[PDB]
């Protein structure tokens, strides 16, 4: 027996019209509700206003793709998938009341997949149910276009694609916009909007700081392994080279460049898939990212944070062992300290034994093996960003997951792992679930989130005492079966890292 | 936190190689298990053998697609999606044990969506879980080749694409093979197989039965809003002007054809949606439906029942409003009995008092609002099925779902609204939750399957005496908030309603 109401809810007046929802273990909840129509290539533009009722309640069309996914990990993280098309601008929204003076915080969700793929569904655990009701907030996840759909600088071919190389993260502001206009409505404080996301979504978020149209559509943000340098380059440069490559392939002359807006996206797709990555090894732009312009200025650390973005109070997170995915050659578990001091001596050049004894400083309850699985790809990137916003006079907070799991012999925490834990999703990804250790981690990181964007402040009686980094001094907490903080910790350990390798 | 292994869970060992799954909450999963592989347009044959141990924890590959889905209704019809490939063949278990000894009931699962859409996971409700560990039963879910992969005659085009014309069908047939060499090492009976299927689904599973290759793969069946006569006509006759018109798109010579099989699904799609309207109108073959031949021998109301159909049992359901989807043009609870009248005088041509007395009589609780939404396309095919199988000696149980729903102030079952109850999974669809009724109805419905599949008889303790329906009395089980044996009881009432029309 569980909680459903549908009929005698009450509608939710739009700007642009009535829908209705449903109920569901007393979370009042939206889904595919549209916040902007856009053609290929152009900037979004509203909604146009409807009479009557109109349902909310099933999930939207999410964006197009340039290929097939190929799930093959789903232990570490469960997916989710829906039909393509190009009217996938819409958002989904949990809440706990439809009251508008009940101006609770709102969650606005922006999933990774680098700038290519993901939706506001594609993870199991981007479902906002427990969020809502465990934190009394207002969840809102988001869909955009992506791909060559929503980053693709079409700008020389016509003002009326102006902007395309960035439309994506134009869609993202015309999301917000309508969270200013209609979040009240859900029971949301459209002057306490959080915008968070993960990996991708972490550089959308950072990128939205850096963009002046944003300004005062959010209040705080969230970045989740989203710092990685020049791993995930942005695409630069002249996008002639690409486009005129396009119409070639797809039969066009280069003054039907129009054609573009209509030709159908398996096409357009094929035609990008195979001409691109010769344009790519001639060192030309092909798209698919942020490219820094008037709309969109460019990462903070690199170009400086404009005025706006060092306002915008920050927390931000990596894990342990990243892009460690794949399967450890060895059980971690049974494994000699002989074995892995061979290893260890081979593949960092007969330093292994400083890098344990640096390790032990670093890492005191860890098992040396977990040297191996050790990122320095998101990790290094992350300090430096947490660095230069606290120099710009940036309020900003810094966390590493570091959490084993029970998945071949204590697996070190992966990219993603840490999704269920901040959405209190542990229930909805099985490897998560550790007895006498799992409610309680998930407790702490979430108590600390909801705090974060009720007070400004993370922390609360569960956490030792998190302060904020500071320009000479990042204090990471370290989430974990045993929570610390942590002062320059890493700093040693990653310079003796890099010079080993 | 909820109960999760993986690490020292038993190896299961396979024909082909040894498997790895995961534990949840007590129950054993296996996912994305491939049975066979498959050339386009060609019969399955077995996997290649692999060394090690396999990890399957991750939904495989589904069919490919013809056309896109528009899901707007999910409060009705919970859906999931995931990616496509060719390489789709593979199932799903979920098994309260791995111990060979405990030999329990096999519940062999196949989708619906005609012939052409669904996969193993496309309702949320397809989710083996509770099924498995309320009925302690082995759940099994397939995909199998679909549309114009899993059905199209490629005969005249060489020997190579024999059986083409069921090859979707052939699929089902390695995978109950499968069942039958490997069952054992997941705890299941591959003497007790029961498949059961839900619209196409239906469907299948009736063709199967009359599939001789497939004899003594199962040994039950049970079909749920599956016979629907010429409302969803097989395709018969000639392939070739079909084959040679999508040639023709193609830009193909006619003897180019070994290139449909190697030219990109969308172009072979693009190509058979634009081409097969046309040769439909003029009475042709267009596939995407199971054809008579030496493989498959028809329908057996049609064509005769195969010995070996006789000899299996079967449960047989439609729901009361099956295609009645969209919302009915009035509040169904509101609307006065001098309104309803004119109404029903409009579309029944002036029989309105006539019908609403035949109705009061076949069902007694029901508002003659219902009138609107009475099945007639499955209920009448059904009732032949019935009554053509009881004739030729079979054993059949037949019930009618009619069970109101709070959703559009009391609107009758919809097609697939039973789903839910015969995989105990309401919790999953949160339209089906009824305070005080849809958890005793769901356990009626449930433990009536299980003891069918245990017993062979449906019959139990919560539920009124159930007999087999006979050659001239169909004994029909009315599931509803007060289930109700009836005899014969709505035979005039669908003579009035079609002669009314």
């Amino acid at each position: 027996a569980k909680q459903f109401l549908y009929d005698n809810l009450p509608v939710v007046e739009t700007k642009a019209g009535k829908l209705r929802g449903y109920q569901w273990e007393g979370t009042y909840i939206f889904k595919g509700i549209r916040y902007a129509r856009a053609n290929r290539f152009q900037l979004p533009e509203e909604v146009e206003p409807w009479e009557g009722v109109k349902e909310a309640a099933s999930y939207g069309f999410v964006c197009p793709m340039l290929t097939r996914d190929h799930p093959q990990g789903e232990l570490l993280v469960p997916h989710r998938y829906w039909p393509q098309d190009e009217d996938c601008l819409s958002l989904n929204i949990w809440s706990q009341s439809l009251d508008r003076s009940a101006k609770k915080p709102v969650m606005f969700w922006i999933h990774g997949g680098a700038f290519s793929m993901g939706s506001s569904i594609e993870q199991k655990a981007y479902n906002g149910e427990n969020m809502s009701r465990y934190g009394d907030v207002v969840v809102v996840t988001v869909n955009h276009r992506l791909n060559i759909l929503g980053y693709l600088d079409l700008s020389p071919y016509g003002e009326r694609y102006a902007g395309s190389a960035n439309a994506g993260q134009a869609d993202l502001v015309a999301a917000l916009k309508w969270v200013r206009d209609n979040i009240e409505a859900f029971g949301g404080d459209p002057d306490n909007v959080t915008i968070f996301g993960q990996s991708g979504g972490g550089m959308k978020v950072s990128g939205l700081m850096q963009t002046p149209e944003a300004d005062g559509l959010f209040h705080r943000a969230m970045i989740m392994s989203g710092v990685a340098g020049d791993v995930l380059p942005y695409s630069t440069g002249d996008s002639r080279p690409l486009i005129q490559a396009m119409l070639k392939e797809l039969g066009l002359a280069e003054q039907e460049a129009g054609r573009l807006e209509t030709v159908p996206y398996y096409d357009l797709a094929a035609a990008y898939n195979r001409v691109s990555p010769a344009i790519a090894r001639a060192g030309g732009y092909i798209g698919c990212t942020p490219r820094p312009d008037d709309f969109y200025k460019g990462e903070g650390p690199a170009v400086g944070f404009t005025d706006h973005a060092k306002t915008i109070p920050v927390m931000v997170g990596t894990v342990f062992g990243e892009f460690a995915m794949m399967p450890l050659p060895f059980n971690k578990e049974t494994i000699s300290e002989a074995e892995l001091d061979e290893i260890l001596d081979k593949r960092f050049q007969g330093h292994g034994k400083e890098l344990k004894t640096v390790f032990a400083e670093a890492y005191p309850g860890k098992s040396p093996v977990d040297l191996l699985t050790l990122d320095t790809i998101f990790r290094g990137p992350t300090k430096e960003f947490v660095r230069s916003l606290a120099a710009a006079g940036g309020s900003v907070y810094s966390y590493l997951f570091a959490l084993e799991f029970p998945y071949q012999n204590q697996k070190t925490a992966w990219h993603c792992s840490d999704i269920p834990f901040i959405f209190h999703n542990t229930e909805l990804v099985p490897v998560t679930n550790i007895p006498e250790i799992s409610d309680k981690l998930e407790k702490q990181m979430f108590d600390a989130v909801i705090h974060f964007v009720e007070t400004g402040d993370p922390n609360h009686l569960g956490i030792p005492q998190w302060p904020v980094s500071t320009e000479d001094r990042e204090a990471t907490m370290i989430f974990d079966r045993v929570c610390t903080v942590r002062f320059n910790f890493d700093d040693y350990l990653l310079e003796l890292y890099k010079k080993a390798l």
